[PDB]
């Protein structure tokens, strides 16, 4: 968890590397998506608005996905705060991961060379986080029609074209993933 | 703890009156929330104050604390659904000052009460049969209230562990208006 | 995790965690189960209130289900003891040894919020050895349980009698009924 | 909760008390804590050798060994050592409540004291080391010894009381001697 | 216990001198940390050298891509020296710094064989599926073959047995341009 | 818990004043960091006296020599203070301190006596062997004999025993100089 | 770990003890080796070769050795850097920890009277230590030789002796480890 110490006016402040990236309007979503790292990313962009609404946000994701109402906070918060933000995929996007890929402002959404991309939404995502909580069949139904939407308003591709490829647990190429849509350009 | 030396990400955003309520609700997160609504009335007693709510829910009596600290305190006290509000989670939602309640696109709200809530969480505590109906129809009392909804809606429609969208919670009253 | 307000003072900046920060405005917190150390803890944020300024007053805030009764009484003595009035406010609950000492708070300033609930019953793993090495015999627990009751007689101006009969009850008082019983003063609204 | 103070450079509340001569004795006696009693008795007699130290007490006892390294370092440094029993007071806890400088042991109305000195204490805290039976006696009688110094008690008083596990009140704890004045206000 | 140094810790210090380690098995968190620590030195300077020293028996295959993706994209050259040892990813990496700017200490050792471990799932509702993994055994093996000057096919013959080459035969066989002694 | 007086903790305030405390099982871990103190106070002062104070059932012989043979290399005088217990490499090491300068409390006990488990392996891959351990356990004596004027047959023989010696009666048999009374 | 403050210009500085002795250019190499501290070791000697590449470096070396390729890391870096790097054994050093002590700069290694050193390398040291490795028969023999003509080196016993010695588990003394050439001078006395 490397530091980086920066001379200011009123003496030296010390930073984490990520604090430090995040002074740059970096944020990283890396690891599975759940509430506690998407309550974090949420204060990120929401810090990063208050700063200054008019310069880009980059979010770079290396996630296999999870939580869908968590991925879901994320992006509600990307949709609603004035700056443009935009997404690098590195590694890898997968599920929500995935989503939030190609969730992010038009033109401004990227892939790296070797990452890869899949749109496929696990059960597991769509069940009850907390002990009292059970999710029901028709919840989610209701749940992965919304994403689907969602996926074929961003990507261009027809509604039934997401439904019939999203049942697929199989990663798209940043080639691949930048033809269907999910990506703007592949970055070399 | 994305955190600079010499503050957390959180804490960044406590000084701009913005407080999150996240995860399980128990006492332990309870009494912070209560620690941070004091500690900004305090600061400024007349701007607002905002709680970021993405809850399942959890222990009753923990939720109430924050309650009835957000109705004493002199500042209006906005609440704001990211990801989910569920039991305590959607009834501290809907118990944000009048017109400052809002939900995101893609939130949800669920008002059911699960068992769970009401049960003892110490070692030495029997929460009994009686107290349980009391507390339940004291929730119940609370969310009809701030949603205009009658008694009876509430009683009938927290039976069913079934979540509201953000524009069906609207309807309801749990919330003023949907952020789009 | 627990929250930071840092202030800049003169040579750059100063940090508290939330709770030290409202101690410095004379708030304590008794919160969870009562045990040894969060009672020692308490003990010492009255002891330093006290000698930062012995005549204000100091607030405890009590959302507890009770615990441990010596820990407890090491925190109502203290209260006693100290010069300033200590204020009890209820947020949530407060049982067994929590409500005794939301009971014990200075003469007129017990409060409970509207939706806090008060139980007076002690459990009988309150009065039980904590040490491995230590047994409480039942003499040592009817001394203890008769000092409680006759503790919250006096706070309260209920008979002796009348406590001893309702401690038996493990049940929840309202705010309310707290106020009428006179566990509080005033219900805060 | 570990509760931060700053005066004018930052403390913990532990910290804070102890600038004003003040230490806590709190749970089980053990060589860890015994060790950090010891360090902060040494600090404050060279901080100034003359002011009185003060040692609240809230323990229900411990290991026979770390309790005496603190009742040698109470009873060699100048300073008086003042003792006050908050709480309770069992076995090695309350030995050294007695073992304030005289007139200067306190108890609060509601704590108790228990002088009752269990096998637990003696025997070997680490794995190589087996406390012998002739030891445990030897120890027995010099904290018997110690006890009826600081009591006014006989030894023979003391040996006979000691054998029962049960607890004094404060009052009852005064008038035998283990404290010499009940804090009333 | 880290040592710090007048305040930095000694990790810390030497980034301030565009040195990263890359140390322990490959994964997402760590992987994450280097890409983290390259995008902040191409900032500071987008012109000086950046040096990784390698110590790592590999590890997780997209983690290691990230990483090389990294490498590839930021301006600065990026030297690797290898430090103990360089496996399966780790080696990957090792060949895929700045050509001439590879380096393997006299005792190091190098193997480039891709255990299974690497490929799969590492969240637990993802299954990696065969023909995934032969797809990326086979941009593995391109990647080397393009910073080895070695055939693809001599890669793939080579990457199949999980021995391990000396700093003199990696050097030899172009996974890394010199010996330093 | 450790109280603070930058905050200071306790220990490091009394390190300071060129006081060590060597507390606890003696492992690798606390020998080295009792070993950086004492070279960190010769360097900061070779003059003056440096005081371990010591509470110690004992622990790994090896550990134990690390900070022997650092006390008898470095230029100050190592005073030495039982307080509570010194047993086996802790006792040594109470024993060995400057000679005029070793101290116990009057309610301390002294055990040389040296049990097995501080000579066995403490890493997975080593097994101490028979030979090594009763080459150590001489040295040890050696040790003994040396610092507190017994012969060695004297010490071979009374460190068979598990049993401790009182402040008074490890005075008198030379492992401390004197017993600090009032 | 305890702390030491020096006062600066501006207030107080701290240190932990080891990072303190590291402003003086001494390195403690304690406990097993594995790859996690021998990292921090080779961190540790790069950055006072930065600070100054023409003053000696000090390992005080306490150690039952450990994980053959991390050991070698630290053997590569020591050989490489420009000051000359002392070793003191204090304690114990075996295996690669005994190695590392062989292999400090000639005429500034050191052990202290009542350390002990073993060259003896068990197999443990030598498997691998992550999940997907196997470190098979032949490397396991090539580094027994590569660890053998380096003791046969630094020592100046032929590579026969080291190989004979090598297998026997046991610990030479520090006197004996002095005239079997692991070390130069057993420090008995402050001069
Ligand atoms: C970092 C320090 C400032 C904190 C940033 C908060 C913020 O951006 N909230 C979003 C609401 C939101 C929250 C969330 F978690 C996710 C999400 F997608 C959206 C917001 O509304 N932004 C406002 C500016 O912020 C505010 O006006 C206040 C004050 C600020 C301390 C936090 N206010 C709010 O949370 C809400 C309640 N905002 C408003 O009161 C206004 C008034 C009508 C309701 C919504 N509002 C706005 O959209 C305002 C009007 C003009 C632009 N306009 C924002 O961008
Ligand atoms: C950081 C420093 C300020 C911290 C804020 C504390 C605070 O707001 N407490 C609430 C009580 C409360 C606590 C809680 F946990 C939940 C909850 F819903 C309500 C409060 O009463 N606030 C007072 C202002 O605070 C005070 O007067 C004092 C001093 C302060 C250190 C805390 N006092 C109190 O605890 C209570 C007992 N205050 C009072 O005594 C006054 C007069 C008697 C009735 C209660 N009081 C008030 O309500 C006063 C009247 C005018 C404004 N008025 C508050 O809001
Ligand atoms: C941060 C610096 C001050 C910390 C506060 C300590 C304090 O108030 N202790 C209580 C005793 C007590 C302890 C406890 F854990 C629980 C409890 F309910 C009561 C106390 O006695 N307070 C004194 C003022 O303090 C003192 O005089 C001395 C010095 C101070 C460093 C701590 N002294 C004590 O511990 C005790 C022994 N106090 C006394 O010596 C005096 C003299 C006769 C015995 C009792 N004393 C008092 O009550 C004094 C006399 C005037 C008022 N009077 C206090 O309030
Ligand atoms: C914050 C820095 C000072 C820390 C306090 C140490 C201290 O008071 N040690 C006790 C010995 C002791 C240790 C212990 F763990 C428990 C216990 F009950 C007693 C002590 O002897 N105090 C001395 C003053 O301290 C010293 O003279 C030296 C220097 C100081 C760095 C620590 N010295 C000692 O450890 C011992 C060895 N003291 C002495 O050398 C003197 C000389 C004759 C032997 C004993 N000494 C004293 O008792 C002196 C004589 C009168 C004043 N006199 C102390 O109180
Ligand atoms: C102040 C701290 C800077 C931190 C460095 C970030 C960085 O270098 N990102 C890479 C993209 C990348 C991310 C990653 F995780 C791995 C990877 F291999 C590559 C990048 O694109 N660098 C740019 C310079 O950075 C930018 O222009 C902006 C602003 C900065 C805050 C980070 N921008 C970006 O994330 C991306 C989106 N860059 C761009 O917008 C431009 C526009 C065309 C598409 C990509 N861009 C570039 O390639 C720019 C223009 C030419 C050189 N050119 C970079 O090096
Ligand atoms: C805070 C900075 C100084 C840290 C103290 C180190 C120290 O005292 N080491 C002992 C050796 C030792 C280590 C150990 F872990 C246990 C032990 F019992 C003994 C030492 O040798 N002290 C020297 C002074 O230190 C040095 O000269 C150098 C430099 C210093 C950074 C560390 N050097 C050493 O480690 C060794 C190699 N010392 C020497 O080079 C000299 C030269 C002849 C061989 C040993 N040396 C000495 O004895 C020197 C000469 C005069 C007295 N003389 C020390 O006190
Ligand atoms: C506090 C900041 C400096 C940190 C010290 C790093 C260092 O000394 N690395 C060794 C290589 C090495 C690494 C390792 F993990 C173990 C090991 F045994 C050896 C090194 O090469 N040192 C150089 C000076 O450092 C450099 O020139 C650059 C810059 C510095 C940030 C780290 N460079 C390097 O990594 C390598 C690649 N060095 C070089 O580029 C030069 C060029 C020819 C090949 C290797 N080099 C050297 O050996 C240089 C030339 C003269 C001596 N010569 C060093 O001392
Ligand atoms: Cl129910
Ligand atoms: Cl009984
Ligand atoms: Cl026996
Ligand atoms: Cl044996
Ligand atoms: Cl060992
Ligand atoms: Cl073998
Ligand atoms: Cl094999
Ligand atoms: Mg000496």
């Amino acid at each position: 968890v490397p530091m980086v110490v920066e001379q200011t006016s009123r003496g030296e402040r010390a930073y984490d590397i990520y604090s430090r990236l995040l002074k740059e309007r970096l944020i990283f979503l890396v690891g599975p998506i759940d509430d506690h790292m998407a309550n974090v990313i949420v204060a990120q962009l929401l810090f990063l608005e208050a700063d200054n609404p008019e310069k880009d946000i980059y979010i770079y994701i290396n996630s296999p996905g999870g939580v869908v109402t968590a991925g879901m906070a994320i992006y509600d918060t990307m949709q609603y705060i004035k700056p443009d933000v935009s997404t690098i995929c590195v590694g890898q996007a997968a599920s929500m991961g995935a989503l939030l890929l190609a969730s992010g402002a038009a033109g401004k959404r990227y892939a790296l060379p070797n990452s890869r991309v899949m749109i496929h939404q696990p059960l597991g995502g769509f069940q009850g986080q907390a002990t009292d909580i059970d999710i029901h069949a028709r919840e989610i139904l209701t749940l992965r029609s919304r994403l689907n939407e969602i996926l074929a308003k961003h990507t261009g591709q027809s509604l039934e074209t997401i439904a019939r490829d999203t049942e697929r647990d199989n990663f798209k190429s940043a080639v691949d993933a930048q033809a269907y849509g999910l990506v703007d350009q592949v970055l070399e």
